């Protein structure tokens, strides 16, 4: 009689096993007193973590931990409500104010996660403008893909960073048609970067809104870690600090960061906590707040988790040493790999993707690294990346000092030898792949700045609704 | 002249202001050292919180706070990754095991929130069964509505708890058609309860899966706070404790909790933290884990927040005093309101919805209560509730002792007088509404009976206290 629900689930699972995309999770317990070590199942088995997105190691920062401990003593664990009922509070007000200050926007709105933030904003735009056309970069994150599907409007996918194709799509609509350009600043799987300035120019010309996911950039780019949008006018922002610059880096009236309509970020990476946000105009923020179901009808994040994020954001804002440090640690690993002929996918960012080119060998490498060498690096396979371009993702932080880097370099070299993995010159002979075998965002001048080169002012209503 | 984006936003906002559904938030800072007080903008301005969903006051429980503090010292703040990469850990394994133990299911899966959990599970069911027909209760939560929309399949909305209409809809399809019945155990806006047993019977007959949101029940119903599904076989579960009962409360083979395919809950109410989950079979859990994008592609919750929830769950499991206490505090307020003719929407649960019937007057009441009387109660308006049925939501907890209750009762009475709000007799004269002033309405008896309310922690099975809860292979993936 009845539909065979068990059989459908059995064979859907078995499909994932045969194509070998069935994932086994790793028991990884990060130690706050011993960054970036972690223990496995037993506390005795420790490993060095080289694939975390705790990019600035702020998850274990004293000011973050102190903020949590002190906030727990006063507020407890849960918020005990939503923003509409019993879950609106000062830690929330401070976190939203910080995020708005960071991107120098009129307002910011916090959600459970950036996944939720992206889904909420993209959903709402498409639901309230049925005529909207969304232009989405090929390599956008799952959350943006889902948000665009949920938007339920027309969409065009442009080839990765191909702004010719973007302009061709934009041009084919009248100017009066509402449009959204949705893209990331830094793409995490090989560390490519968007030309935000040129996209804003396109948006001005064809009358589009811009939606920029800076998830892999906040903390990391710009003098204050406000992202690649800030970095685009690095000197203007560094000179003005907290304040809006009088001009951009070309003497024009508005910065790239000012011109982007909507910037989303996470609290769960550089900022060492959990949560997501969008920063935008007062009007946009009030709009999302008043209509987004994924904002309204869910428990507010714990006060302590917000306090933690807020401290992480305040601290990194005026500690450019975090960024120069991380950039230097990255360059150090990249350069060492280059000398050993360990194939790194070239990129101008903080990520170190090591090309393997085979799913099995990458998984096998991952395993030997953790079991033989106590190095935790994750293998990236289909469908995150194209089949044949599988890789190890390595993400250095300020805490990966050169001693730790040396151990990694030696370990990776050993594994390449053990499994007879291709070196750079083996890729060269096959015509190259993704840059391997055939210009950093951080310049030398920028990398030699210290905290003394920041503006003193970076040291020390829409969130609630507006009356009418 | 491109599209006027600012003007569209301006007029969409202005629409919310004129219909008076534009919400202003209140700055409410809950004090863990003085439950259930909170301060406003200034620490000096304190108020009593009467509308929190921290139903058992476990947000400030010593075992919860200790678990957080100790977990932070070891793990830090963020998990620093997703479940696939660097964000799988022991606090996660323990939390999922506890949730599976609570609902006596083979597995459980933790998400950012129950909103996400609902959206993920409903989305996936409809995406992998395009032929699915979903039968959804009228009053389902926004998260379930969104999840059903995203499921992108056929749906029928049956009138609230009308299982005649449900059966009529179910009947009109062949048995072989895949079907889902999606409903809540306790509905939060007037505290109604579903006949879960009869819905499971319907599901057996017409070949449907059941999806049960127990968000407003976990912590509160059943001997161990496993929800209304547990309460349905209260004695069977109480006798067996942690273990699966040999029989249900009618001597039959399977409990109501066993028969429900998928149960979702929150960690953000009774369990005093944040997060969501689904409990179900090993196969269903592994399925969601392997395919749900809202599970896969997001940072894992902080270890400390999971540890907190886990402690909250372990503690309440063997502390039925939390439930009897709360039930008694609720009954006390309800009975006092009944004597003063303050119109409470009758219900067999822990919620105390005070009927006002006008959006402005409910907001006005809310304001006088907090400013004049230092009582924080929230007004519920359209679209959360039907226009003309606006109300104040009051949710007592074990911490709302009778002294606090007395002050509330007096305050609400004073405000009813100040604004000349309708009393029960005034509703009687308008024919009644939702049970208030409706002669020959026969109330559903409270879920908690006298016999159940007089149980103590000594009446629970010893095996629910400090149980060794083994971790689950399905939380990590299954070898074979
Ligand atoms: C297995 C596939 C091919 C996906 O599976 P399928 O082929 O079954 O899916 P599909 O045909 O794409 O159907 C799913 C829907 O995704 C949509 N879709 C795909 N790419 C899109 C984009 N950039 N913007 C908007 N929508 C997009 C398709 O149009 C389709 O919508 P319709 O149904 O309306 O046609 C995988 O390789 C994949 O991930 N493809 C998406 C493109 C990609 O490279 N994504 C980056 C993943 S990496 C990640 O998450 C990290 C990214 C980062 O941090 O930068
Ligand atoms: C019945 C019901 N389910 C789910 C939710 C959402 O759960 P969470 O707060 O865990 O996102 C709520 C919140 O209002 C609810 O009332
Ligand atoms: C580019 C990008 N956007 C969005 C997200 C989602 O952020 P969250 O972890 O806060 O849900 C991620 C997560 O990895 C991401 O990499
Ligand atoms: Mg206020």
């Amino acid at each position: 009689s009845g539909f065979d629900y068990e059989g459908l689930i059995d064979s859907e699972l078995q499909k994932k096993r045969l194509d070998k995309s069935y994932r086994y999770f790793n028991n990884i317990n990060r130690l706050a007193k011993e960054f970036p070590l972690a223990h496995r199942q037993r506390e005795a088995d420790k490993v060095t973590v080289w694939c975390s997105n705790d990019y600035l190691a702020l998850s274990k920062h004293p000011e973050v931990l102190d903020a949590m401990h002190k906030t727990i003593d006063k507020y407890g664990c849960g918020a005990g409500g939503t923003r509409n009922i019993a879950g609106h509070n000062i830690p929330t007000l401070n976190l939203e104010a910080e995020l708005a200050t960071l991107h120098k926007k009129e307002g910011a709105l916090v959600f459970s996660s950036c996944y939720v933030a992206n889904d909420a904003v993209l959903s709402l735009l498409g639901q309230k403008m049925k005529d909207l056309v969304i232009f989405s970069d090929e390599l956008n994150h799952a959350s943006m893909i889902v948000g665009i599907k949920h938007a339920n409007v027309k969409k065009h996918i442009f080839k990765h960073n191909d702004l010719n194709e973007l302009e061709q799509l934009l041009q084919s609509y009248p100017k009066s048609v509402p449009k959204l350009i949705a893209f990331e600043s830094v793409y995490s799987m090989a560390g490519s970067v968007a030309d935000i300035e040129k996209i804003c120019d396109l948006a001005d010309k064809y009358g589009a809104l811009t939606f920029l996911d800076e998830v892999h950039a906040v903390g990391l780019y710009g003098p204050h870690g406000a992202g690649v949008a800030e970095h685009c006018d690095f000197e203007s922002h560094r000179a003005s600090g907290i304040a809006t610059p009088k001009t951009n880096d070309k003497g024009g009236a508005k910065t790239v960061m000012d011109r982007v309509d909507m910037i989303t970020g996470t609290l769960g990476k550089s900022f060492g906590s959990v949560g997501g946000y969008v920063a935008a105009s007062r009007k946009l923020i009030d709009w999302f707040r008043s209509f987004a179901p994924g904002f309204i009808f869910t428990t507010t994040l714990p006060p302590s988790v917000m306090a933690g994020a807020t401290a992480a954001i305040r601290y990194q804002r005026c500690h450019i040493d975090l960024r120069t440090s991380q950039q230097k640690h990255t360059m150090y690993v990249k350069k060492a790999f280059h000398e050993l002929g360990i194939p790194v996918i070239p990129n101008p960012s903080h990520i170190v993707p090591v090309l393997i080119g085979n799913a099995d060998l990458a998984k096998q490498a991952s395993d030997i690294l953790i079991n033989k060498h106590q190095i935790y690096v994750q293998a990236i396979n289909f469908p995150t990346v194209a089949r044949g371009t599988e890789r190890l993702r390595i993400t250095p932080t300020p805490g990966h000092t050169n001693d730790l880097s040396d151990i990694l370099i030696n370990a990776v070299d050993d594994v390449f030898n053990e499994l007879q993995l291709p070196r750079v010159r083996d890729w060269e002979s096959q015509g190259g792949l993704l840059g391997v075998g055939e210009s950093n965002l951080w310049t030398s001048s920028q990398l030699s700045l210290t905290n003394d080169d920041l503006n003193p002012n970076v040291r020390d209503e829409v969130s609630s609704g507006i009356k009418q």
